[PDB]
């Protein structure tokens, strides 16, 4: 098969083993909440951003097949304009805005860099080594397209709560626009686009051991900080909240990657069945990616709904792993 | 040349890029102190075990070069001794045990994984590989040799701290050897041998991806978190400190290097002259490497040197780095 099925529970052991440990380091009181922030700054701030840089100069933007880029920007702007037609219509009217802000962005972005990049990287690597380069794109692109209108909706919400004549709608898009650059993602993304062209994709080998030491430490690392934030954030709560987090997560775990794989199947056009077949399941695989903590993290910033976010990113999780493992499974066994 | 001279450089940089970015990080209050150990509990209670029992695990046992370990531990031992009994006979009787204990262990006891292993890997990776097995062999033969004699040399002085007829000698052996026993690189060693022999240098795939991707976040987030304990470290001592502090720190760099390449020109007997000469000049960059932070964890875990011992092993990093450059470059001039 294209995808290593026997590679995948290994990935999986893994990553979750990595959880494990980082659950089990916080309830135990190995790492406490103050010292967790430190594995947190260095594995975002420096291992993520070092890594980032390095696969930004090297890619080779020439030879990208956009067409799977394309595909999955549109599933996810399609879920995304789903999303916020039925909160908008369906919540309530003191927070519509917030939910179709977050709700959205909660079921679009996932966790690609930490958990998304090791599954890839094990079920294609010995065949399909260009599906890695996939994801520190789509994500980018992701968190600068989709992300600004749901932190604008959520702009719009802070605006409803200071009521006043002054709209502020150049502001309220400045604000949206701003803290998508702000995030070392995007302009992470941009300094490596830069320098891909200024140093022509040849990182010097004075920096390439540093870069590679500040970024081989970012997968262990963030999978770690990952288990460690998921220490006492699953709580009992409302079966309105139970349901709307079931409906939620289904959005992200079934009907995205459902939606992308129709995508691709209606923008890809390849020569081969066989690697368009392949492109397709990669796409279902990415929408089993569980969602993101990035999303925790903005709703936090925000501070609107930090119960319904957290508890689903953490939910959503649990669910990736035996879902990811059936999903392909079931596109193995024909 | 057996060592390339030339990927010397990279590999400083590399090393001492992620201890400056660590340093800037604490400086600038990116990173706090209590949030430093977060960082320091996942590289000393998850990284660096991971690493260790995966190396153990696989190396071989049979075919390893004991005139190399045993040339070095003799080294060690001599430095042990000499610096034991200079202290004794010249130190304040106030304080010779505890100069006598933890002075040798200054000495002798380098930074091996998280400084030293990245050097190696970097002028002995293309040319000889073993050479990287004797860090995950010396230091732990090191920790469980000279370091049970400093041990039992601090707590004869914590017993003259709290003198009683019931001298306790038994005790004073016991608890010297048990703070070793305790030591993850001593334990986890021991249980990495024990999984050779039952597991015959085979991990099994369900837990290599999980060991690799656990110790392959160590050596960046080890140097990061050395340059994050570094800052405020550095402080004027007065004149007969300072001289101590030159005297012990040329018995690192200078003294221990040149005795480490002594032993190593009598203990061993090889075919060849030029591997004889290559393993000399690794035993003369094993002790070019700066002391390791286990030092000054020791030192503070007893409490009786926690400016002597933490100011030299800041400053010899800053004098590793252009002796080895310096040392390289003169053993590969001729
Ligand atoms: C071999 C030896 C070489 C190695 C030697 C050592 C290496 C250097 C070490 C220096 C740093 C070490 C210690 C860090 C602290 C010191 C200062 C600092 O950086 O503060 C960060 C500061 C720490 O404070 P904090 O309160 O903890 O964090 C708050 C956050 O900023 C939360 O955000 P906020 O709300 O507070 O917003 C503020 C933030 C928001 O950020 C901004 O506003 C800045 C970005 C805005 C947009 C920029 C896009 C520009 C586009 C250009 C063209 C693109 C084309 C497309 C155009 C677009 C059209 C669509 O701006 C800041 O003030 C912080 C960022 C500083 C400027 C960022 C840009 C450069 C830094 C990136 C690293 C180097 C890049 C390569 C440079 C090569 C030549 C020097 O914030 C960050 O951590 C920022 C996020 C990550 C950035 C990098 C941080 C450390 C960098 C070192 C490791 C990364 C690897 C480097 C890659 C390649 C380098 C070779
Ligand atoms: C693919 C999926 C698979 C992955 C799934 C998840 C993996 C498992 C995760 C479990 C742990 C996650 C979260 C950690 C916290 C939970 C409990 C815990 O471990 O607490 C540690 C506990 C945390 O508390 P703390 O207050 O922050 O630290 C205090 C320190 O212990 C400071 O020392 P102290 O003064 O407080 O002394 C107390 C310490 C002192 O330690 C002792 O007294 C124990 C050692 C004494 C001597 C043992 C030598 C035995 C020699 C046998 C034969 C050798 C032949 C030669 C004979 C000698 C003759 C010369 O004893 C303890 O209570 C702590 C150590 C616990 C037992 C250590 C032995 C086993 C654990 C090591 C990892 C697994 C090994 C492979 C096992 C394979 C089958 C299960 O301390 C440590 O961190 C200990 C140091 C490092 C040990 C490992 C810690 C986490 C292990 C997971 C990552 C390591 C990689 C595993 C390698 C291979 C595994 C496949
Ligand atoms: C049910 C499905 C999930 C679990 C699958 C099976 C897990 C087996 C774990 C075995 C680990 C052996 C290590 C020692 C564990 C026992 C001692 C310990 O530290 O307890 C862990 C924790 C209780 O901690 P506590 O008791 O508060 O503090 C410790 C001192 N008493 O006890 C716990 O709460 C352990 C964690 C259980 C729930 C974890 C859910 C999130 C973890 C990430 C996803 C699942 C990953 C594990 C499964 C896949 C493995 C790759
Ligand atoms: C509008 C809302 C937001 C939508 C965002 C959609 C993604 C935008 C990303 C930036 C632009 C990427 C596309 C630029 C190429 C020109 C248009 C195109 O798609 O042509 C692709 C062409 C290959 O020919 P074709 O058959 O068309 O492609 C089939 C795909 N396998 O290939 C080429 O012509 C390649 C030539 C250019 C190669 C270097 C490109 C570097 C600059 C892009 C870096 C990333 C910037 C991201 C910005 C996104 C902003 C939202
Ligand atoms: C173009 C017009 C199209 C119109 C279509 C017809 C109407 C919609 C039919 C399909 C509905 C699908 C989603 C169902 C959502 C149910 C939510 C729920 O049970 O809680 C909502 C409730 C708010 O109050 P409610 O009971 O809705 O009272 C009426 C409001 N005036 O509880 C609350 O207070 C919580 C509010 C939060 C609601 C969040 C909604 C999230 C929606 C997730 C959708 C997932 C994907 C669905 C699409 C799949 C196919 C692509
Ligand atoms: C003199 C020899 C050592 C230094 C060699 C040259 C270093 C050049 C540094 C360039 C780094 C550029 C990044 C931005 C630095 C300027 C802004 C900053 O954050 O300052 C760093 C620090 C002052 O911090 P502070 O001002 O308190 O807080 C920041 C906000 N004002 O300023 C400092 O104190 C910086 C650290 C200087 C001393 C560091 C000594 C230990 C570092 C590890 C060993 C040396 C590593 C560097 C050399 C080799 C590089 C691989
Ligand atoms: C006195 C104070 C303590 C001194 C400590 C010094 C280091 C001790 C480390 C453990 C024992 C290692 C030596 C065991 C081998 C028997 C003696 C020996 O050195 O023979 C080496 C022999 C190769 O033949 P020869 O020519 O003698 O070696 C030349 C070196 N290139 O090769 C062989 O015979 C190899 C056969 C055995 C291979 C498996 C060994 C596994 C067990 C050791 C694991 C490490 C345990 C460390 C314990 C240290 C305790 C302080
Ligand atoms: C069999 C007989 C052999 C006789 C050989 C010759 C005798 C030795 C001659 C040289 C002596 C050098 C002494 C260096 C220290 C000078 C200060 C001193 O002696 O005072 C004792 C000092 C007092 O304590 P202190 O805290 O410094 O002062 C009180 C107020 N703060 O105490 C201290 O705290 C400092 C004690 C010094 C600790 C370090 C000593 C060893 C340093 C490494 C030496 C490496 C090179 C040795 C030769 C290698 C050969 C292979």
């Amino acid at each position: 098969p294209s995808m290593s099925i026997t590679r995948l529970f290994p990935a999986l052991l893994e990553c979750f083993g990595i959880v494990l440990c980082g659950y089990i380091a916080g309830r135990a009181n190995v790492i406490t909440s103050t010292q967790a922030k430190g594995l947190g700054n260095f594995v975002s701030r420096f291992a993520l951003p070092a890594l980032l840089f390095k696969n930004m100069v090297v890619l080779n933007f020439s030879n990208v097949d956009w067409s799977f880029l394309y595909s999955i920007l549109i599933a996810k702007a399609s879920v995304f304009f789903i999303v916020c037609v039925l909160t908008l219509l369906v919540a309530s009217p003191d927070s519509r805005f917030s939910k179709a802000g977050l709700f959205p962005i909660f079921a679009t972005q996932s966790n690609d860099f930490a958990l998304g990049y090791p599954i890839v990287e094990a079920l294609y690597q010995t065949t399909y080594p260009e599906y890695l380069q996939y994801i520190y794109l789509v994500a980018p692109i992701s968190l600068m397209m989709l992300n600004p209108i749901g932190f604008i909706f959520c702009e719009i919400q802070k605006w409803k709560d200071t009521q006043n004549a002054s709209q502020n709608k150049i502001k309220i898009v400045g604000l949206g626009l701003l803290r998508v650059l702000q995030n070392p993602i995007v302009f992470m993304v941009f300094i490596g686009i830069a320098f891909n062209f200024i140093l022509d994709r040849k990182v010097p080998v004075y920096v390439e051991n540093f870069l590679d030491g500040l970024g081989n430490s970012f997968s262990g690392s963030a999978l770690f900080y990952l288990g460690l934030t998921m220490v006492g954030k699953i709580k009992r709560l409302k079966k309105s909240a139970f349901v709307v987090l079931i409906l939620l997560i289904t959005a992200k775990l079934l009907v995205l990657p459902l939606l992308c794989r129709e995508m691709v199947e209606l923008l890809d056009k390849g020569d081969s069945v066989v690697n368009h077949t392949s492109l397709s399941n990669y796409a279902f695989l990415y929408g089993v990616f569980p969602v993101a903590p990035g999303v925790a993290i903005f709703a936090t910033q925000f501070n609107m709904e930090v119960e319904i976010i957290t508890s689903g990113m953490v939910i959503s999780t649990f669910v990736s792993a035996p879902i990811m493992y059936v999903s392909a499974w079931l596109l193995t066994f024909p």
